[PDB]
């Protein structure tokens, strides 16, 4: 083309007048037409991030990136080892490849790498005809450094069950299963986390060692060598040469790298082809030296801590004069976006600037400029969309400037006069004045529409698999048997107790007496949940404490339900109500919203939409963080709350927010013709007279207001639609009161935490539950400060927002010295103008300094509580406190996230007084507050704020109470107790918790042997499972899991699965117990039984000696059943045919 093609170690090529996005052309056309492969350095790993989607999308050559460590040099954590895993396979195949395009940034060539020999020394490879020992390739994996676990799920691991061995590679993404035979490779299966069932059986596998090092014995004896050559030994039970010479790997022990080879690392140089060509955007002259200078000055910043000492820097990376020698022994390209006229290696092709193309709203030709440019540019245009849908968002938009433009795969295909377009994530689109070809990208008149996975992937907590996390069986956790009380688990125990090895799950009481309880009788275990898992009760075994709590509590709920039974249902007497949405009427409202929800935001809408849809009243919490929108979920809930004319109502603690919400709701119906309005202090008695009229008679149906409305003054013509925001600091009977009014209303609950009782109650699932785990694109972390009391850290914090042009929140929490502290502040910041804020004021001043705030006359203002609330405009951008000792964990973090909605760093300075006059409580609250600071972090805080504060009483009031009432679940069992009291009209009593469905025991050992399966979660989940089945299929298919997941079936488990069955099919036939023993059995029957009467005393007759009717509905029946075989087969015919006759 343009130029040739450097070929030789000292070449360099320069290249100039290369506009943005155009490095990605340039860079695929040289690695399509390099007659090799292509290594990339990049100056920052974020843009390789970029360059990795914009490269694929513009050639097919497989393009990777260099697997790279995330924690900062010498960290205190591993490199997050599943990472390792992407890194060590481009590794391993590194040498051995033609073509392809490898990226990497500059600070992580400058990390040394192993020698691969290590590596490819150790490279097993698995076929099928084979005829290895299961033990042999067990110590095989030892060796080589996988860890043996009983339930694999992660990279490097592996686990054993029977003659079923299983494990990871640490090369492949999915973990195989092998199904020994003979000490013969059978089998060799791929299986997924979740499914532990084979999805293919393929031929052969390659497995690479288990970390970057190796950790053998010899290993072990090089390290401990190379150590007490180099540092010196502390005799510490913590000391990582200690901990190492025990066995285990200490946690940042991968920076310690270098003492386990005896060799100076390579550069990783060495794994580049015999022929490659070095590519290079930006600059990495100022680059490496910045990281190298940050490496050895957060080296000489943690110089400290004899235990845990450091490497030099320079044993570990490499120095950028070496660096520099080594890139000079390759052939090289530099791209830039200058001018270089001299001289020749050294061209500037034509790649011209994007003009200035946009779209905008006001405008009444939005795509003005966009048919403008288009007819003036005589070579083709093509666009680029990041996805599928958004494609045809634009296509609507190519119907705007009518044209519809064909899609393209290749920027080779674009004709002449020609319009086109493809799916790629390209950034910035540009005029390629070579051919005369325009690129657009999206955001050329979008703007920014940013969707990627910015936040680190580690740094994300899903809430469902946050209770999937654990939620039964920890060896230390507490748990509650009803009959007798609390105790700790323990595990399972086979025992021998009467000629049956039957299984038990063991308990610990007060003074160390175990208790012991039937696998079979699980369902009398509960999980506590009084949150004291460090200080929990711990009842003494044989006292009368617990018996006195239960009555106690049957006492509660037998007053309780005679209060349900005056509604006489189970809170089950309403019909609900059915909203009628219209799909078009919904999607204008959407329009009129001009903002993009982020994908949990449209899951919320979508399951309060078809919630709303449904005949019946909500009860869902949408409890996500602040800063998430939520509020627009309420805006649209209630723009189809207008749909149906249903006079919705709004409820929050304050009047800023009040107002706040009045304003939004008034902008999202300003073109909207409905009617919104205000009902709190601020209004006159005399208007409030007429909006209570207006409400009465239906002409208002967007109403915001405190707890006026709840004073039975209020009167609704249909009130359809009820809101309450931020359920926090509201007391009970609150709900109760605004719900006596209408049943069948949908009760939508906002809130940004649950307080903790209504966090339980989302846990027990009785009430609907959402959670939004998706921050907008630009609401970046707020960084905290756990300060000591100082006065010039808050003048200088001050003095960098208000240089920053923004608002500071003062919180002081004092209405008498809350005066003189403004002027104290204002002494200290003589650049502040500041205004001051209280709840006892007339509240003419507060709105007047309210929009004053919007106008940011005054930058920071003082204030109690009344801010938590939160109106916070993106202007503001730091807060800073002054009481650090008394605050609940939900205000702390309430207060950091009301922070933001903007693209700007905001922070959150805390001042806190004297650390000894913090009491305990006051140092575990700001240890937890500045333990997690990161997006989602509300969640999670509620979580942990569960177990401090303790859920209260699920029945009566005064919630997020630590006291020692019953768990959660046993207060369900006991009102459908006494539901079925009402029902039925039976007695109460303390007999329905002493449930038998059917009993058919029958003296025949039947379990899940433990070396069936290794671990007792998935047994008990298994016992539960079978326990609770309801049909033969399910039966079957649990059969298949089995079989898929452990192999072939023991004795036991077989007993077990048939004696499910026959469970079953007695419960379906109507007899309750059959009992028997070796020499034979009775059987019992229901109070209405479908045997028929007629042959039954036909076989009673028939042979009396085998058969004897001892009692009202008991059978006496003699069998010489001495084989196991023989008993479960006769009992199977017997009932079999006794059923067939059935009537
Ligand atoms: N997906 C999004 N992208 C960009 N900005 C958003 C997004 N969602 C919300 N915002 C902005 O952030 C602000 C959050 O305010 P609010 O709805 O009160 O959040 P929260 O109720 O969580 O405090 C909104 O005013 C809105 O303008
Ligand atoms: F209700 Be929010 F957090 F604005």
């Amino acid at each position: 083309y343009r130029y040739t093609l450097p070929v030789k170690a000292g070449e360099q090529r320069l290249l100039g007048e290369l506009t943005g996005a155009a490095c990605a052309t340039l860079v695929a056309e040289i690695a399509e037409r390099h007659a090799g492969p292509v290594v990339l350095i990049a100056p920052d790993m974020q843009n390789a991030l970029r360059l990795h989607d914009e490269i694929s999308q513009f050639t097919d050559q497989m393009v990777m990136n260099l697997a790279d460590w995330e924690t900062l040099p010498y960290d205190s954590f591993s490199p997050h080892q599943d990472i390792i895993s992407s890194r060590l396979s481009t590794l391993y195949q590194l040498p051995t490849m033609q073509r392809g395009v490898l990226i990497v940034p500059v600070n992580t060539l400058m990390q040394r790498v192993c020698p691969h020999s290590f590596l490819h020394g150790h490279a097993l490879v698995m076929k099928k005809g084979q005829r290895l020992s299961r033990d042999a390739l067990r110590t095989q994996l030892d060796s080589a450094g996988y860890r043996h676990v009983d339930q694999v799920m992660e990279h490097g691991e592996y686990a054993t069950r029977g003659a079923l061995l299983d494990l990871f590679p640490m090369g492949s993404e999915l973990p195989y299963r092998l199904d020994f035979f003979d000490d013969e490779i059978d089998s060799l299966r791929v299986f997924d986390v979740d499914s532990q069932r084979t999805l293919e059986e393929v031929e052969a596998i390659n497995l690479l060692p288990a970390h970057e090092f190796p950790t053998d014995k010899a290993a072990i004896e090089l390290f401990r060598s190379q150590w007490r050559d180099t540092f010196e030994v502390k005799r510490d039970p913590e000391h990582i040469y200690q901990q190492v010479s025990k066995g285990t790997l200490p946690a940042g022990i991968e920076y310690w790298q270098p003492l386990f080879f005896s060799e100076p690392l390579p550069p990783l140089f060495s794994y580049f082809p015999a022929n490659t060509l070095l590519v290079n955007t930006g600059d990495l002259e100022t680059s490496a030296e910045r990281f190298q200078a940050d490496t050895l000055a957060r080296f000489e910043n943690r110089g400290v801590d004899p235990m845990r000492p450091l490497l030099p820097p320079q044993s570990l990376w490499l120095r950028v004069d070496e660096l520099f020698s080594e890139l000079k022994n390759w052939p090289r390209v530099q791209l830039k976006t200058e001018h270089l006229p001299t001289k020749a290696a050294n061209a500037n092709l034509g790649f011209q600037k994007l003009p200035d193309l946009a779209v905008q709203a006001q405008q009444k030709a939005p795509l003005d400029a966009l048919r403008k440019f288009l007819e003036t540019f005589d070579g083709p245009v093509v666009f680029s969309v990041e996805s599928e849908g958004r494609r045809e968002a634009l296509g609507e938009l190519l119907a705007r400037i009518k044209i519809a433009p064909q899609r393209i795969m290749r920027l080779d295909e674009a004709s002449d006069r020609g319009r086109y377009l493809m799916i790629g994530a390209a950034e910035h689109g540009f005029v390629d004045t070579v051919r005369n070809l325009a690129l657009i990208c999206e955001s050329d008149l979008l703007g920014e529409r940013v969707a990627r996975r910015r936040q680190d992937s580690r740094r994300t907590i899903n809430p469902d698999t946050l209770i999937r996390n654990l939620a039964e069986l920890h060896i230390g956790q507490p748990v509650v048997h009803l009959e007798h009380g609390v105790g700790r688990y323990a595990g399972m125990t086979t025992l021998e107790a009467g000629g049956i090895t039957g299984e038990y799950l063991m308990l610990t009481y007060a003074n160390d007496a175990k208790l012991y309880v039937p696998v079979s009788s699980l369902h009398l275990i509960s999980r506590y949940a009084g949150g004291a898992e460090e200080n929990a009760p711990l009842h003494k075994l044989g006292g009368d404490a617990w018996s006195r709590a239960r009555q106690k509590a049957a006492e509660k709920v037998r007053d309780v339900a005679a209060e349900l039974l005056d509604i006489y249902a189970q809170r089950a007497a309403k019909e609900g109500f059915a909203f009628k949405h219209d799909r078009e009427q919904y999607q204008l409202f959407c329009d009129s919203f001009p903002f993009e929800t982020t994908p949990d935001q449209a899951q919320a809408i979508n399951a309060v939409l078809s919630d709303m849809c449904q005949p019946l009243a909500m009860d869902r919490l949408v409890c996500g963080d602040v800063g998430f929108g939520k509020t627009e979920v309420a805006m649209r809930a209630a723009f189809l709350a207008v749909d149906n004319h249903k006079q919705v109502a709004v409820l929050v603690p304050t009047t800023l927010l009040a107002q706040q919400h009045y304003d939004n709701f008034r902008d999202r119906f300003a073109n909207w013709p409905v009617r919104i309005e205000m009902i709190s202090r601020f209004r006159s008695a005399k208007e409030q007279t007429q909006i209570l009229a207006e409400v009465a008679e239906g002409k208002i149906d967007i109403l915001i207001g405190t707890h006026k409305l709840l004073q039975s003054d209020v009167k609704f013509k249909d009130l359809g639609l009820l809101i309450v925001d931020e359920e926090h600091r509201f007391g009970v009977r609150h709900k109760e009161r605004i719900k006596a009014m209408r049943a069948n209303v949908d009760i939508l609950t906002l809130t940004a935490t649950p307080i903790p009782r209504t966090l339980n109650m989302a846990m027990s699932g009785m009430r609907d539950l959402s959670i939004i785990a998706t921050p907008p694109a630009r609401r970046l972390a707020v960084k905290t400060f756990v300060r000591e009391y100082d006065s010039m850290v808050v003048r200088e914090a001050i003095l960098r927002e208000i240089l920053r042009g923004g608002q500071v929140y003062y919180l002081y929490n004092d209405v008498e010295n809350i005066q003189k502290a403004a002027e104290r502040l204002a002494e200290l910041v003589p650049e502040a103008r500041i205004a001051i804020g209280h709840g006892q004021m007339r509240e003419r001043e507060l709105e007047r300094v309210m929009n004053d705030f919007h106008h940011q006359r005054f930058n920071v203002l003082v204030c109690t509580t009344i801010i938590e609330t939160g109106i916070d405009i993106p202007t503001a951008n730091t807060i800073i406190i002054e009481r650090a000792d008394h605050f609940g964990l939900a205000q702390l973090h309430q207060l950091r996230g009301r922070v933001g909605r903007s693209h700007h760093q905001a922070y959150a300075w805390l001042l806190t007084p004297h650390p000894k006059a913090m009491t305990t409580d006051a140092q575990k609250r700001l240890e937890a507050i500045a333990s997690l600071e990161d997006l989602g972090a509300g969640f999670a805080l509620a979580t942990h704020d569960l177990e401090i504060r303790g859920a209260g009483e699920l029945l009566g009031e005064e919630q997020s109470g630590s006291m020692e009432t019953i768990g959660f679940s046993l207060y369900m069992e006991l009102l459908e107790n006494a539901v079925d009291a009402l029902k039925a009209g039976r007695e109460p009593s303390l007999e329905d918790l002493t449930s038998q469905q059917t009993e058919v025991e029958l003296r025949m050992p039947s379990l899940l042997p433990d070396d069936f399966i290794p671990d007792v979660n998935t047994r008990l989940s298994f016992y539960k499972r079978i326990a609770s089945a309801k049909t033969e299929n399910e039966l079957e298919e649990i059969k298949v899991e089995l079989i898929d997941r452990f192999g072939l079936l023991p004795d036991p488990a077989r007993t077990l699965l048939d004696i499910a069955r026959l469970r079953q099919q007695a419960q379906k036939l109507g007899i309750r117990k059959l009992e028997g023993n070796e020499k034979g059995g009775v059987i019992e029957f229901a109070e209405k039984n479908h045997v028929n009467p007629a042959w039954l005393i036909g076989l009673l007759q028939k042979q009396p000696q085998h058969y004897r009717l001892d009692g009202p509905t008991r059978l006496k029946f003699i069998q010489d059943l001495s084989e196991r075989k023989t008993r479960i087969e006769w009992v199977r015919q017997f009932m079999r045919e006794l059923e067939e006759n059935a009537i």
